């Protein structure tokens, strides 16, 4: 219906908003773009389902998200992707999977301050529904 159309525009309306903070914290610059193969050749293969948050902002317009419980499971793999990748002792992996958590942590502490869970209860009954 068009009332579920409308749900559907105001969670990606939200979610494009949480992504954008995210995006412009200093902090997780280096999540903001795929990584670049040239500097990287082995990522491509180590990774097998990369992601970023410009790679999120496209799937939300995409209509790819229909629930914020998807949506994390993408902000969850740029964490765990994160930790796979780097999870050496010396200070530029830690400091990336550090950077890759606090991005976690911090998607989630805003959706629990600004969701409503009745909001996303309804998607998730609309999206079982179809
Ligand atoms: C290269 C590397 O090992 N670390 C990655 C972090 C990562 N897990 O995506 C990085 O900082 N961005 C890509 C580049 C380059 Br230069
Ligand atoms: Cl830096």
């Amino acid at each position: 219906s068009m009332q579920e159309e409308d749900t559907f525009r105001e969670l990606r309306i939200f979610l494009r908003n949480v992504t954008h903070r995210l995006a412009i914290d200093k902090r997780f610059r280096v999540f903001t773009k795929p990584v670049d193969p040239d500097e990287v050749p082995d990522y491509v293969t180590v990774i097998k389902q990369p992601m970023d948050l410009s790679s999120v902002i496209s799937k939300i317009d995409l209509h790819k998200y229909l629930t914020v419980k998807d949506y994390l499971r993408d902000i969850d793999l740029i964490c765990s992707n994160a930790l796979e990748y780097n999870p050496d002792r010396d200070p530029g992996d830690r400091l990336i999977r550090h950077r890759a958590c606090a991005l976690r942590d911090t998607a989630y502490a805003i959706i629990k301050e600004e969701l409503d869970e009745d909001f996303e209860q309804l998607c998730e009954e609309i999206q079982e529904s179809r």
